[PDB]
C-alpha cells in the first residue's frame, strides 16, 4: 500500500563481474569529461569544502589531471582571489605535469561553488571575472525553483562559462537541470548511511541507484554527471563509474593532505591538520591509490577506456551475508 | 506453505525521494487533524504515559499547536482534576501562543485515556464532565470486542465528545473501529523491534506498513489515524506522515522534559528527573527539532502542506547495507 | 543455476498479525495432542537430554499437563527404572494437579528415547515393560533407513505403545515416517543459527519453514508434529504453533530447574546446578511464562483454542531492519 | 537501470536440505577428479602459497589422497627441486598410505604453479622436467589474453602434462579456458567478503554462485572445476561440492601445520610457526575434520558418492536472520 | 604537618604467616562469644538488614551455631513478632542441630536491632518482652552521646538482657561503650573502599586496624568485639579473627539465600530474589564455605581454637604488587 | 641522593577518624572567613572561570552564604559591569536569603580576578570602582616577583579592598604573600593527578600536604587560606578543611548549572550547556550536597564548628589497597 518507487542499491549491495580482458590496468585510458566543454585526464574532482579545496589543492588537482572546486565559505573577494591564484600559477621550474587540466590559454583549470542567497549574482560575477572555468551551483536540493532559476541566470548572464547544477538524485531532476542549461549535473542526496539528511529529514537515495537513474535520463544528451558522496575506498569509485558516473567528487578523503587548508600540528604524538583531522601527506599518493584501484577494475572487467567502463560491465547483486 | 499476508516494512527499510520543490521548509503548512472534529496546527500528540502527560505538559502541548492525552494511571478524581487544570488555564500575561489548540470557547484542548475495566464508564463520565475534548479508548489490542463495545458506549453516551480507539495495526481493525463510530484510530501494535509484544507473544506489525494499511482502509472516510510508536528521530516522523499518518504520538522522547511529571535531581553530576530519566529541558526545544525535520522533508519532497505530504511523495526501499 | 528448493524462514523472519478477538488470554484452551493416541492439556514437552529429563522432571511435566521424554544416556535398567518411578508416582497428600497428563489407569504419562544401535531392541522392551506411554525413536537424521526400520519394528513388536520418530525437516520425511507407522513426528534439523549440524555439515532447515512444510504434508492424516529446537522465548513458541506445530519440545531452557538432574552448588556467590548451568528454581515458573506468552498470542490473534491457533492466524514477513 | 546480471549467493546464504539416506557417513565414497586425467581419493587440494605448500606438505597431501600445488615464490631451480623431492619420495618403512595419489609409475602426484611473466616458459619447462603431474597457470584474472595464451602454450609445448587454468568466476571464462585446452579450471575471484579484490577494485563473485555458474558451463565436457577461496569450515566445503565443485583448494587453513613451511617457535607462551601463525600440528588432523564434515553432509543428503553429492542434493536459501 | 594518627591497614594489606601445626582443620574448635554472657559455637552473625535477617534466617543462623540480628526496618509489633517466632520455633521432627545456639530454657537465641529515635524505648521494650537475647543499639556513629546514653538506658531498664553497641572504629570509642555497660561492641566505620561514608563524609578506618585497635583497648575486660564490614571472602574472615575479632557479622553475602527475605523469581533465564539479588540457595552452604576457610587458616597457623587464633598468629604486610 | 623535601599526600591517601560527638550534623556551625575582613556563612567559593562565574552565579553564591569570583576572560568594562550587577542586585520580592554574604551597606559580596599583564592596574581600578569586595590576584605561580609586586600594588593603591594572592603550594610562598599584605592566600599548584602542570612541567604538590603546609605557615597570623583544586566529591571537601583550609573553591563542578554561563541545549536526547557540559540544574542542589557531606564529617569527628573542624580531628593514612 506504500508508494514505493523502486528498491535502491548502495555500493555495498553490488560487485563488478570479471570480463574477458586484453588490456592491462597500466594501459587503460582514464580520460573523461567534467562538463559538455571540459575534458579531464582522470575522473576525479575535489569537493567545495572549506577543509578540502582552496587554491593550493585546486592547483594540485588540476596538475594530476582532474579539477578542484573552490569552496564558498569565505568572502566573495577572497574566493575570487583563490581562483586567480590557480589561473595565474606557473609550473615550477624542473617539474612537468603532462596530464594537467588546462584551458586553451594553457592555464590550469579551476571551478568554484555558489549557492542561491542574495549575493549569489555578485559572487558568480567575481568568480567569472577571476577566470573561473566552471561555476558549480551547489545546494542541498538542486531539484528546486531557486537552483533551476540560478542555473538559468548563470547560463544567460555568462554564456561562455561552464555550469554544474546539483545536488540531485532522480531522472526527473536530471532532465530539469539539463533543460535549464546545466553543462553537467552533480549526483548525491543522502547518499551515505550516516548522513544528516536521512536522520533529520528521512530523505535520501542510495548512491548506486541514484547514479544509474541519472545516467539513463541523460543518455544521449551529452551532459555528464558527477558522483558526489558515499565513496569510501577505490572499489566504490569503480562501482560509481560502472553505474554511469563520468567522474567522482571526493571530499573528506582529501582533507588533511598537505595541499588542503589547515596547518600541521603535533597532537597525541602524531601529526594532524588544525583549523582536527589526521595529516595525510601529499595529495598525489591518495590520487594514485584511487586511480590504481580504478585501473585494476577496468582490467578485471576488460574495459579499455572510461566510455567502455561506464557502459559495458555488469554487476552482481549480493546479500548482507 | 506458511500463511504469510505480506512483507511488512519499518522506518529503516525506506527513504523519501526528493521531488520538485518551490516551497521552502519555513513556508510549508503543518496544519492537520487529530479527529473528525479536532484540527491541530502541528501533527504532534503526547502519549498517555505517567512519565509524560499530566496537566502541565498537556498545556504546553496545546500551546505549541498539538495536544496531550492525560494518562490514566491515577484515580478518576485525580485524572479529572488534571483535565480541569488544562481547560481552566489562562495564558500568562505577556505571552502569546498564536498556534494554540483551542475549543470554541477559547479553552486549550486536551485529551484523556481510558481502558476497558469495570470503572471505565465512571472514569469517562468524570473526564467528560471536566471538559475533556477527546476520550482515548487506549488498549493493547483495539481490534477486540471489549474495545469496540467501549468505543460504541462512549459515542452513544456522550455524542458531543470526540473518541479515539486503539491500538490497531490492520485494515480490518480500522474499518471495525470506524464502524463503531471512532473519530480517529491510533496505530501501533509491536511497532518497535525491542517491544515486549514481539518477545512475549511473537506479535507485531512493522509500523510503516501498519500505517499505510490503515490509511488505505480509511481513505475517503474522513477518519484520521494517529501513529503511535517506533519513531526515534525526526526523519522517522516524516516517513510516518508520508506513509499516511495524520499526526504522530510521542512518548518517552517527551519524558524528562521540564513540563513532564517528575522532579529534577542531581545524579552522577548531572540532571535527571526522578519519580530516573535524563532531564531534557523545555518541551518546546524537542518540538522545534521534530517539526524542523518534518519541514525539511516537506521541502525536499516539494510538499506544500500536510495533505500533499501524506498523499504525494514516494519512498525507495533500501537494503540492510 | 543452484538447486534451490525454496527460501526458508526462521522465527526472527516473521511476526503474528493481530486479528479480531473476543476471547481473553485467560480464557483460551491450550489442549492439544502429542501423538494420535495421547492428548496433552498444554502444548509442551521436555527434551530427552541428560541435563533435562529424568523421573523427577518428567513427573513435574506431566503434572503441568505436558509430558517428559526420559533421556537414554544411561543403562537400559536405569532408564527403565526412571520410567517406573513416573508410572508409580502417587500425588502428594494435599496437592491437586487437575491438568495432569494421565493414562487410563490414572497413572502419570511418560515418554522415553531410544536410538538405533545394537541394543535398541532390548532398550525398547525394557521401557515398554516399565510402562512407558510413548517411545521416541530419536536420531539426528530420522529420514533414514535405520530410523524408518526401527519405527516399523517398534510398531510391529509393541502395537499398544505410541511411537514418535525424528528428527525430520521435510515433507517427504514426514510422509515416510507416517507410512512407517509413526504416531507423531519430531521436527528439527539444524534449526538454530549456532548449531553444529550447520557448521560441520552445512546442513539445516530454518525451523518456521520446516514446521510448515511438515504440517502441510501431514494435513488430514491425524499425525501430530512436535517442534524441536530454535525456540528462545515464549514469542517463538507461539510462532511455532501458528506455523503448524501441535506442541513444542524444550531442552536447555529446562536444564537447571529444581526438578532437572544435577545438584545445586554455590559458584561465584550465586546458585548453579552441577553435574554447570544457572539454577532456575521451580519448573512451574518457566512453564507459566511460556504458556502465558502463548495465551497472549492467542488473544491477539483471536484464537480460542489450539486448533484455531494452528490453522487461522497469519504472519507478516519482516526484514533484518 | 543498473546492469545487474543476477543475485549471487555466498556460503552463508544457503543450507543443505536433508534427504532420504541409506548410506552412513563412514561408508560413502569420496573419490573424484582434479583434472581430466588425474583422479583423487579425496576432494582436497593444497594452495600454491609460500606459507602452505612446498615438498613436505605436498607429500603429505598426496599420501592423504589429495594433492598439493607447490608455490612459485622462489627461483625456478628451487621450485623444480621441490617437485623432484615429491616424485622421488619413498614411503617410510612400516607406514602404509593406501589412499595415496600416485602416477602410473607409482610415484606420488604433485602440482606446481606458474604465472604469466617473461620467465614462465622456462619455469614450466623446469617443472615438467622434474616430473610434475599438473601445471597450474595461476593468476588473479584467468579470463584474460595472457592466461588463455599461456594455457594454450603449455598444452602445445607439453601435451603429456595436465594443465589447470585460473582463477575464473563466470560461465564465459570457463568455456574460454576449456577451449584453450585446460584440463581443469580453478574458481574464485573476490570470493571472500574481506578480500582486497573487492575493496580495491570493487570486483568479485560470491563463491556459491561462481561455482554453480562454472559447473553448468562445463556440464558434459569432462572438465573438472576446483573451488578456491571463501571456505571457512567443513560445512562450507560440503556446500561447495553440492554447488558443483569437483574438489576444494585450501590455503591458510593449512598454514602453520607441521608439514607446511616455516619453523616452530615459542611466542607468548604458546607455539607458532615463524617465517607468524598459530602452530596447528599434523596436517592429517585438519584433513580428518574437513572430510568428516563432508561425509556427514553426504549422509544427511543421502549421497553415496561425490557424483551424487555434486548433482542431486538441494539447498534452501536463508535470510540474514 | 598533617594530624595523622597512624597508617591503617585493610584486609588486602596483610597475609597470615603459616606456623607449626599439629591440629588439622577438621579438628580445631570454633567456639567463641558474641557478648559477655552469650557463647556461640561458630564465630558468625547475620546483619540487621531487611534483605538479610528476619525470623527464618535468624532460626537457621542459630541452628548453625551462630546468631541472627533481626532488622528494625519494620513496625515495632512486627519486629517483636519476628523475635517471637525464633524463640518459639520447635525443631523439625527428624532433624538434629547439635551446634544450635540456645538459651537456658533451650530456646534458639536471637538478637534485634534498634536505633536512637523517639520510639526506641518502646521498640526495645517490645523486643525484650518477646524474649530477645540481645539488643543491638546499631547506629552509623556509636561514639556519640545519643548511642552511649541509649546503651546506658537499656542496661538500666533491662539488666537481664545483653546489649551490643556500635558501630565504632577506635580504642577511645570501645572504652566509652564498655564504660556505658555494653556487653559487646560492633566494629566498622567506613570499612569498605566503596562505602558512602568515605565518599560523602571522607570518614573511615580500614577494618584490620580498626579491629586491632578495638581489641587492644578491650583486652582483659571480657568484652567481645564483632567485626562488621569489608569482608569479601573466607580469607578476610580469618584475617579479621587474627586481628582480634571474636566473631564476624555478614550482610549482603547472606542476602538472596533461601532463608533470607524476598521471593524467588525468574529473571534473565535465571533465579533471583525479589523484594533483585541472585538466588544463593541454602544458607548452610555459605556458612560451610566461610567456616571451612576459617578452619583452613587455623590449621595453617597452628591455632587449635579461637582464643589461640585471636592472639597467637602473625601477619606479613604486603605491597600493592 | 635526590633532593626530596617530604612525602606529600593527596585526598585519596587519608581518611578522617571518627571522634566523640554530641552535636548532630544539622546543628553544627559552618561560619568561616574568606579573608581577614570577609566572613562567610559557608566555606564555599566559586572559581574565576568563564564557564563558572559571572554575575548570575556570583549572586547565587552570595545568597547561599559563600561568594563568587568573577572571571577575567572578558574586557575590563564587561567585568566591571558584572561586578556592578551583583552589588546592585535587589532580593526578589517573596524570597529570603538569611545566610547571604553582604557588605556593611547590605549589598551582596562579590570578588573578581586579575592577572599580571600590562592592563592589570586599569582592570583592578575598574573592579574597585564597580564596588568589588575582594580582588583576586590569580596566577599559575603566585610565588613570583610579578604576583608579589602586584599584590603590594593593590594593597597600596586601594587600602580599603581585600586582596587574595595565589596560587601557592608551600610554607615559604604563604609567608611571602602574607608579608606582601595579602588578606588571604589561594592554595593549589598541580593539585590534580591529571593536570597539565604535572604533565608539561613535572611540577605539583598533592593538595592535602599543600594545604597543611600553608596552614602551619599562616598559623597565628589571621590570614585565611582557600583550597583550590583536586576536590571531586564532598568527602574531599571535608578532608581539605581538616587539613587546614578556611574555605574551598569549586570550579568545573559548578559549570553547567542554571546560574553558570552558557545556554541550555538539547544534545543526544539530553540537556547540555553550550558556549558543552551536562546541564546540572540549580546551583543550590550542588551546594546542599557539598555542605551536607561537610556537616556529616563534622558530626563524625565531633566538630561543633569550622574552627574545631580545622584544628582538632585526625587522619589515618591508608594504602593503595
Ligand atoms: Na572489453
Ligand atoms: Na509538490
Ligand atoms: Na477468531
Ligand atoms: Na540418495
Ligand atoms: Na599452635
Ligand atoms: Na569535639
Amino acid at each position: 500500500m506504500l508508494r514505493i518507487s523502486q528498491e535502491a542499491l548502495t555500493f555495498d549491495d553490488v560487485l563488478l563481474i570479471p570480463g574477458y580482458s586484453e588490456v592491462l590496468p597500466k594501459d587503460v585510458s582514464l580520460k573523461t569529461r567534467l562538463t559538455r566543454g571540459i575534458e579531464l585526464n582522470i575522473p576525479l574532482v575535489s569537493a567545495a569544502m572549506d577543509t578540502v579545496t582552496e587554491a593550493r589543492l585546486a592547483i594540485a588537482m588540476a596538475q594530476e589531471g582532474g579539477i578542484g572546486i573552490i569552496h564558498k565559505n569565505m568572502g566573495i573577494e577572497q574566493q575570487a582571489a583563490e581562483v586567480r591564484k590557480v589561473k595565474k600559477h606557473e609550473t615550477a621550474k624542473a617539474k612537468t605535469y603532462p596530464l594537467a587540466s588546462k584551458d586553451e590559454q594553457g592555464r590550469l583549470r579551476v571551478g568554484a561553488a555558489v549557492g542561491t542567497g542574495a549575493d549569489t549574482g555578485e559572487r558568480v560575477a567575481a568568480l567569472v571575472a577571476a577566470g573561473v572555468d566552471v561555476v558549480v551551483v551547489d545546494t542541498a536540493h538542486g531539484h528546486s525553483k531557486g537552483v533551476i532559476e540560478r542555473v538559468r541566470w548563470v547560463k544567460q548572464t555568462f554564456p561562455d562559462v561552464q555550469v554544474i547544477g546539483g545536488n540531485i538524485a532522480t531522472a526527473e531532476a536530471a532532465k530539469a537541470l539539463a533543460e535549464a542549461g546545466a553543462d553537467a549535473v552533480k549526483v548525491g542526496i543522502g547518499p551515505g548511511s550516516i548522513c544528516t539528511t536521512r536522520i533529520v529529514a528521512g530523505v535520501g537515495v542510495p548512491q548506486i541507484s541514484a547514479i544509474a537513474n541519472v545516467a539513463a535520463a541523460l543518455e544521449g544528451t551529452g551532459v555528464p554527471l558527477i558522483a558526489d558522496g558515499g565513496i569510501r575506498f577505490s572499489g566504490d569509485l569503480a562501482k560509481a563509474m560502472v553505474a554511469g558516473a563520468y567522474c567522482v567528487m571526493m571530499g573528506s578523503m582529501f582533507a588533511g593532505t598537505e595541499e588542503a587548508p589547515g596547518e600541521i600540528e603535533l597532537f597525541q604524538g602524531r601529526s594532524y591538520k588544525s583549523y582536527r583531522v589526521p595529516y595525510k601527506g601529499a595529495l598525489s599518493a591518495i590520487v594514485h591509490q584511487l586511480m590504481g584501484g580504478l585501473r585494476a577494475a577496468m582490467g578485471y572487467t576488460g574495459s579499455a577506456d572510461i566510455q567502455q567502463m561506464r557502459t559495458q560491465p555488469q554487476f552482481v547483486r549480493i546479500t548482507g551475508a
